[PDB]
C-alpha cells in the first residue's frame, strides 16, 4: 500500500482541525470590533480611485463582504465538487478503490470537509452577528460537462476529475488569509488551519488519482484525459460578478465602471504533480502557470 | 432558540467521538485472537439446535460475520438515508432552515456522522484482515416510496423523515455491543462512542424537526404525517437475508431453519430498534394520535 497514504492516516490525528480546534467558536471570545475582517491588500479594486473615494464604512462593509463571500464560495466548493468526489471514491465505483489505505485517507478527508463547513459556516454567522449585516464558476461549467453525459460510468470521472484539481490547486485567498496579521485572528486560524488540512490532501489525491488511473479501463483513461484540461481550465477562469455584488450591496457608486477596469492565480503546483504522477506532461493542452512564493 | 438545542451545540466539541478517539487506529495494537468478535448472548438463534450441532469454529465465523454484517448496515444507513437528511437541512431547502442554530448542530452532527463511517469501515477492514476473511430492507422501502413521488418539495419530506426516524430510533445492537464485556474491546469501544454521539443526534433531530414542521406550509406539514408511519414500519421490520448468507458462508447446515424470529435474543432481551426517540418527536410534533402506529415497549437498554 501507498505509504505516502498510511504516513498520513497515522498522522491524522495530531494534524487534523477537527481533532485539535473543534471548539473553533470559542475564538470570538475577547472580540474586538476594531480589527477588519478581509485584507486591504489582497482585494482586486482596493487601489481603484472609485473604490478608495468611497466613505470609511463603505469600505469596511466591502471588505465584511468579501470575508464573507469567500467562506461562502469555500462552502459551495466543499459541498458541491470536492465532498463528491471523495464520496465516490468511497462508494467503490472505481476500480482499485477498494484498498483500505485509499478508504482511510479518503474518508478523514471526508471528515476534514465536513470540519471545514462547520467552521467556514460558523465565521460567516459569527461576522453577520457581529457586523450586525451566486453559483460558482467551477460548479457551473462541471453542472454542464455532466449534462450531457448519458453514462453514469463517465459523470464519475467528471467528478473525480473536478474534484480532484479543486483539491490540488491551492485558492491564493486561503494562503494569504492564512499569514494575515492585520485581519481578525480567528479568520487568520480558520484559514491556517483550513491549509494545514488542504496541504495532506492534494498528496493524498494524487496517490488515490494515480491508483485509480492505473486500473481505469480504457473509456475511463481517455475520458479523464480529456476532462481534464476542461476541468484545469475552469479553476483558472475568472469571473468578478461576485465581486460586483459586494460592491453594489455596499452601495459603491461606480460598482460597473470599477469592475470594469478589472475586466490572485491559484497554486496549481498540486495538479501539476498529478499529471506527472499520471505520466501526462505531455498529453495535456493547459499552461501551468509559475509557482507561487506561498 | 431552543435551549436543548443551544446546550448541545455547546457539549459537541467536549462530547463527539471525532474528538475524543480520533485515533481509533491505533487501538487494535495489542490484538488477541482468542476473544470473539461478537457476543453469543446477543445471537437470536444461539440455542437453535441446528446451531450447537455445528463445529465451534463455525459458530465463530457467524459471529464474525455477523460482526462485520453489522458494521456494513451502518455504513450504509448512514452513507443512504441519515447523511442526506442532513445534507438537505443545510441546504436550505426546508422554511426556517437557514437558522444559524438549526446549521450548527446538523453540521455537528454530519461530522459525527463521518466520523461513524471511518470508526465502523476501520472495524471491517480490521477484522477482514485480521481473520483472514445486500441492499437495506429500510433503504429498499425509501427507494420505492421515492419513485412514485411527482415532486421535489415531497421527496424532501420524504428523505428527511426516513433520515430522522434512523437518528431517533437507537438500534439494540448499537446499545447491546457498547456495553458488551465479552467481546474485542475495540469493538465495544466504537459503538460506545456511536452510541454517545448517537443519544445527542437523537436529541437535535427532535429539536431540529419540530423547528421545521412548525414554518412548514400546509401540505408539506401533511406529507410528513403521511411519510412517518411508513418510515417506523421500515425500521420496525429486520431483514434476515444477510445473516441467512453468514450462516450458509459458515458452512453451517440447515441456514433457513436456524434464523428464525430475530426480534428477541434466546435470554428475552429485546432485539427492535429503540423507539423511545421517535415516540418524542412525535411528541414534540403534536402528532400523537395523527400517527398511526403502534410503538413498542421501550427496552430497559434504552439510552
Amino acid at each position: 500500500g501507498s505509504a505516502t497514504l498510511g504516513r498520513l492516516v497515522r498522522a491524522w490525528p495530531r494534524r487534523a482541525a477537527v481533532v485539535n480546534k473543534a471548539d473553533i467558536l470559542d475564538e470570538w471570545a475577547d472580540y474586538d470590533t476594531l480589527v477588519p475582517d478581509y485584507p486591504l491588500e489582497i482585494v482586486p479594486f482596493a487601489e481603484h480611485p472609485l473604490f478608495l473615494a468611497a466613505e470609511p464604512h463603505q469600505r469596511q462593509r466591502v471588505l465584511t463582504g468579501m470575508w464573507i463571500g469567500y467562506n461562502e464560495r469555500v462552502i459551495a466548493t466543499e459541498q458541491l465538487i470536492a465532498e463528491p468526489a471523495f464520496d465516490l471514491v468511497m462508494h467503490g465505483v472505481f476500480p482499485g478503490s477498494d484498498d483500505p489505505l485509499i478508504r482511510k485517507s479518503v474518508q478523514q478527508a471526508i471528515v476534514d470537509e465536513s470540519f471545514h463547513t462547520y467552521m467556514h459556516m460558523l465565521a460567516i454567522d459569527r461576522t453577520r452577528e457581529l457586523r450586525k449585516i451566486p453559483e460558482l464558476v467551477t460548479y457551473r461549467r462541471l453542472r454542464r460537462v455532466l449534462a450531457d453525459m448519458p453514462e453514469q460510468w463517465e459523470r464519475d470521472i467528471a467528478v473525480l476529475v473536478w474534484g480532484a484539481v479543486a483539491e490540488t490547486c491551492i485558492n491564493a485567498l486561503l494562503a494569504l488569509l492564512a499569514r494575515d496579521a492585520t485581519i481578525q485572528p480567528m479568520h487568520s486560524l480558520i484559514t491556517t488551519l483550513h491549509l494545514r488540512d488542504e496541504t495532506a490532501h492534494g498528496s493524498i489525491v494524487v496517490e488515490v488519482v494515480r491508483e485509480l488511473y492505473a486500473r481505469m479501463n480504457e473509456q475511463q483513461r481517455r475520458a479523464l484525459v480529456r476532462c481534464l484540461p476542461i476541468a484545469l481550465e475552469a479553476f483558472a477562469e475568472q469571473d468578478l460578478s461576485a465581486l460586483l455584488l459586494e460592491l453594489n450591496a455596499a452601495g459603491i457608486r461606480g460598482a460597473e465602471e470599477i469592475v470594469g477596469d478589472l475586466r490572485l492565480v491559484r497554486d496549481f503546483s498540486g495538479a501539476r504533480k498529478m499529471v506527472e504522477q499520471l505520466g501526462l506532461d505531455d498529453a495535456v493542452d493547459f499552461d501551468f502557470p509559475e509557482r507561487p512564493d506561498w
